[PDB]
């Protein structure tokens, strides 16, 4: 078998076979040397002693409110701390990207082929005597058994951080622009070739699709008016391929950027809100530039909405998730004197960790109705019956579920969760503890340390035997959450760097793009730097209802 | 007409219309302010006073040969100066890229669509009152007239720098991996979607082509043996599409990565050499790694060859062109504490400036034969009859033509030269003086200043009227050359920054790739770091004939 199967190389060292029975570690720039890259250079030893742990930094960020009150109001300071926040997680993502499901060593195929998700860790080699390499049993536990014992919801566990259905659908709408698994090819492949925040879920992945969705007048997107309300256009009008069951009324077959968005009225809510936002920005730009044509109006509005999206994700969405007293800031200037690559490639592991199905409730509570999954699926008439305004008001009040902490996956989505386990295995994912080390975290020494609990720990112990072979995806959902948090440490420490890269890596954040002229003048630039989840709903939903990501 | 037609914004300020008759300049980070970004800030004024001109720097580097002989032998000094060489031309290229032929403003379409060549300067607006903006006559001079008066060769003018045919064909071979104009779509479009040194001209642009070219044993490429010599395989053998006129017999239809390389035996010479090098490197890696499979062997050989190419290009090719006494160095590490983007997008203008057709001789001299263009083109029998050893020996001896200095384009390729002017025009290229200011050069105040001569300048005066509407392409070919040099100032100053980006911007130059493990260990790494044009020929050509890019 492959001599690297045991993952001997530590601290980001790279393993390479040298003959059938031998390996060498390459410790270049790791800060370590020795056969396994385990011996610290002097400078490294100092850095390691002085560096605070993620749990310590989180404590400091979620306490001392008096300090953060001052910091948040001194702009020079707020910028300085945000600069630390951004740069601390910069050495952690390979960029240019490296590995993929088919390549456990660097290759031009892995670099150049955009159809693959990239990989933060190389796959376990094909011939390893064990699923995770060398430790554990010959077979991993039955995935159904893992799912049922420690993943499936018994009683609904509410998010102690107070996440609402506005947050849950925002998460799903946002991520589905860049997690677009090409199931025809396999779980290691994506259809989102832009690899980030390009708003293809609004505009379409291809030029053919975009041009079918565009009005070609005033930069705008096609729409229909139903009962005085602006909604996305139909499949029939646009000839735009969408996923719908045969039994759906023509006018409820909405055509939008992402093909799967008719699946959920909650997703259509955001599709409609964003469509309106685009057309609203078109109106503003036309007033500012009566000289501009349709093409420049469209393209400029698109860049602005990309900007809006990133502003909201950092300052409202990530801000909410973080639980910090410090106010995070979207400001591209902060990296201008740093070393940062303005590029991104979506990691398979980012896709995996983002399977936050425990967010979903048992019923979808709108006005006085309580919709089950069956009746809520594919049913856009619910959106039109209640209206966007009542959707917002209802979803702002309904609490979402806790993600970490175990046993909170709705049984309606049990097949998706089993698939996450099975697909992790198909893609030869390394173990939880390997991923923890990869992201500078101490490996868990027991199952009880993982869960911070006794019952699920015992069930996991009997299923896996060894903590070093525990799988990543189920570990994220059973992990001991931070104090009164939705997530555990592993979710945040893996998730933050992928996120930073996807948000700040966008070309509009680069020195040559981050200029008022890029966005049609100071008015366009202003739209971005004033955007909030509240302003988005206020400007596009009748009656400007109050909204937020928390109940 | 477009308010920005006059190109009012200076010092890299961005122009934007505000109403039908008004414009506004964006001076962000230019170091300038004022309506047209012309009045400098204090630090800028100090920065301009202390900055030497390109001609001063060029003089220094090509004189004091005794001082440079010292500096070349102190590793620390050599590294310091090479670092200065690289960084001084870094702020000059938009990365991530901006404009293209269809977009004079920044857009997601221009950023994301790899089928376009990018643009260092935005195109002149469709409705401008004058071809170049507002200056000059309603029409540019007839291209046929420009070609015949100042571009076409009467006597052959040899390169005073001594460039040989090994150099001419290396240039043609190398650049034709990234200059692959999509003639179906137009001159603004490329088929080189890797946008740089990916070696698709050896391995093929698509995985289909690669797979038809590969042996699938020992990492190797397919080949044939003729008279004990290793040559590329045939179209019939591989089923790989090549461009060959119908009269070319089955056995002389060699299949290589780039479909046009059958055009010239000089190109087939390099294709064969590089094919041999790949299989040579496969042999080495197999010895170091008896345990590797075909796939890892192929991929690792590819990364090694990419490295070899970059090394040879910098230390032999660019070294020769420069005429510097300073020994240039290929060392990715020099950029590790610098702000640099590991990405590239091929610029339309890089393509245009690289139309070095004056390099081509009147006649191709192999052994005691003197082949005309008609005889040389599409004729691989010439290669098989003489052999690679004789090709190398002959091409090493035969001098190339001077590029700058006017009147040196061979009549045989006149249609090609006329197409360069014509296509610059339909792609709406801005003027030479605009391109000079974009690259921090003083605009030419007269045609006599451009040529450094009276006769051609007078001809150009009659054709263009105004120096500020003089076209870029013909200017490069008629420009006053540096003392005893092949090129003038515009060629070097525009060319060099594009080159840096294509070479150092390659993923293998990034810190996560630049390690021995990427290349199969210390042996593979040493192949990259000791590569040269002489070693390339020595390793792969019978008898190891001496070679270089001069004499
Ligand atoms: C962010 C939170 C979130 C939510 C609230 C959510 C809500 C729901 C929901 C009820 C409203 C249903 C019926 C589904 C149904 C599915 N989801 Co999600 N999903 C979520 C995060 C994800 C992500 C991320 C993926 C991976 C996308 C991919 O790989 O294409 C995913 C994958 C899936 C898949 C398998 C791949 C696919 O077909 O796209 C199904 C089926 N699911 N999901
Ligand atoms: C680098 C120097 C160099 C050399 C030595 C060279 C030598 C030769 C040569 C004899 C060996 C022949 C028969 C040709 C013939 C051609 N060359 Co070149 N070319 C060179 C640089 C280029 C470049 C660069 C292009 C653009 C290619 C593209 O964009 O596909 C080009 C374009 C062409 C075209 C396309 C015409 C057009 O529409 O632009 C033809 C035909 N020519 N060339
Ligand atoms: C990115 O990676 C993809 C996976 O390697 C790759 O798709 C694969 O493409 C090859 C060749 O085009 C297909 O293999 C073919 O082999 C023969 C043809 O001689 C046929 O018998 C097969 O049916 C098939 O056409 C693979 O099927 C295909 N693999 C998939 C879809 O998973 C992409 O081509 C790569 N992308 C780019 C742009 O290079
Ligand atoms: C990149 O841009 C080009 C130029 O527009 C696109 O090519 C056009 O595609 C449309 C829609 O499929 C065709 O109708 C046109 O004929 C094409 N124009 C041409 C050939 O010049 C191309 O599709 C774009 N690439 C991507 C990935 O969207
Ligand atoms: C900025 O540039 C513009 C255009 O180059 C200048 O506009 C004018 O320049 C001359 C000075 O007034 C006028 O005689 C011209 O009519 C007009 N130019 C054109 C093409 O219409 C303007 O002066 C400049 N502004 C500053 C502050 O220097
Ligand atoms: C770093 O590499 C590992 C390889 O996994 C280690 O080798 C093994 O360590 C085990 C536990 O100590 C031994 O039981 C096992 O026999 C051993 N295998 C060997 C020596 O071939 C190396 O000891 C270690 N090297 C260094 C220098 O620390
Ligand atoms: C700019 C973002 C980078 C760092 C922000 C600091 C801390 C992150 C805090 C909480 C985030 C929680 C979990 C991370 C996982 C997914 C969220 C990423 C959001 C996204 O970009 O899709
Ligand atoms: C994808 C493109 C990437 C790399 C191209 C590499 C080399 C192209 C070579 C020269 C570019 C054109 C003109 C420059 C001429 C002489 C260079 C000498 C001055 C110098 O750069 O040090
Ligand atoms: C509703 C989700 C559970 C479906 C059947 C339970 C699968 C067996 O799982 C068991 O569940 C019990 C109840 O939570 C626990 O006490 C056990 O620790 C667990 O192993
Ligand atoms: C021999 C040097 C010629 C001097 C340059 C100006 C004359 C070029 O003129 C052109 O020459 C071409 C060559 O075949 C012909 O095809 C054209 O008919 C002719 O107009
Ligand atoms: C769809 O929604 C309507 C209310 O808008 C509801 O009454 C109906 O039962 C739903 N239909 C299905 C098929 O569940
Ligand atoms: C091709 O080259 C051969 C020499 O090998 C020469 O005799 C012949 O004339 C050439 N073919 C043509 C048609 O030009």
């Amino acid at each position: 078998h492959h001599p690297c199967c045991s993952n001997p190389c530590q601290n980001r060292g790279e393993c390479m076979s040298t003959g059938f029975d031998q390996y060498k570690c390459d410790c270049t720039r790791t800060g370590f040397y020795g056969e396994n890259c385990t011996t610290p250079e002097f400078l490294t030893r100092i850095k390691l002693l002085l560096k605070p742990t993620p749990n310590t930094v989180h404590y400091i960020l979620t306490h001392f409110k008096g300090v953060w009150n001052i910091v948040n109001n001194i702009p020079f300071l707020r910028s300085l701390i945000m600069k630390y926040v951004l740069t601390s997680r910069s050495y952690l993502i390979d960029s240019p990207p490296t590995y993929n499901v088919h390549y456990g060593y660097k290759s031009w195929e892995a670099f150049s082929n955009l159809s693959y998700y990239t990989r933060a860790l190389p796959p376990v080699a094909d011939d390893c005597p064990t699923p995770m390499g060398v430790k554990g049993n010959k077979e991993l536990p039955d995935s159904k058994e893992v799912l049922e014992k420690v993943l499936l919801r018994r009683e609904f566990i509410p998010d102690p951080q107070g996440s609402n259905m506005m947050f849950a659908f925002f998460a799903q709408h946002f991520t589905h622009q860049f997690f677009k698994t090409d199931h025809k090819r396999g779980p290691g492949f994506t259809r989102g070739l832009g690899h980030g925040v390009d708003l293809n879920h609004i505009y379409g992945e291809t030029l053919d699709r975009q041009h079918k969705l565009r009005l070609f007048k005033d930069g705008k997107l096609k729409y229909q008016v139903i009962g005085g309300e602006v909604y996305p256009p139909t499949v029939k009008d646009t000839q735009v391929e969408m996923i719908y069951p045969p039994h759906i009324p023509e006018n409820l077959q909405f055509a939008v950027g992402q093909e799967v968005f008719g699946l959920v009225p909650g997703l259509m809510m955001y599709a409609t809100i964003w469509l309106r936002e685009h057309n609203r920005v078109c109106d503003i730009l036309k007033q500012e530039h009566p000289e501009w044509g349709d093409e420049q109006l469209f393209q400029t509005s698109r860049l602005i909405l990309i900007g809006e999206t990133i502003k909201i994700v950092i300052e409202d969405y990530v801000q909410h998730l973080s639980g910090y007293h410090f106010k995070l800031k979207f400001d591209p200037e902060l990296l201008f004197n740093q070393q940062f690559q303005y590029q991104n490639r979506i990691a398979s592991e980012f896709n995996t960790l983002y399977h936050w199905h425990p967010l979903l409730p048992d019923t979808f509570n709108i006005e006085d109705q309580e919709y089950s999954f069956k009746q809520f699926l594919y049913n856009n008439s619910i959106l039109l019956e209640h209206g966007l305004t009542q959707f917002v008001e209802s979803f702002t009040r309904q609490i979402a579920g806790r993600v970490a902490g175990g046993r909170n996956v709705p049984i309606a989505v049990q097949a998706v969760a089993k698939a996450s386990i099975d697909q992790s295995r198909e893609m030869k994912y390394q173990s939880l503890n390997e991923y923890r080390k990869r992201f500078s975290l101490k490996p868990y020494t027991s199952f009880e340390e993982l869960t911070g609990e006794k019952e699920m720990a015992a069930e996991l112990k009997a299923l896996y035997s060894d903590i070093d072979v525990m799988e990543l995806y189920p570990a994220l959902l059973v992990e001991k959450p931070r104090p009164d948090a939705i997530f555990g440490e592993t979710m945040v420490e893996l998730g933050a760097p992928f996120s930073l890269k996807g948000l700040m890596g966008n070309p509009i954040c680069s020195p040559q793009y981050w200029k008022p002229s890029t966005f049609g003048g100071e008015v366009g630039f202003k739209i971005i730097n004033t955007a909030s989840i509240q302003s988005l709903i206020c400007n596009n939903v009748k009656g400007c209802p109050f909204t937020s990501f928390n109940v």
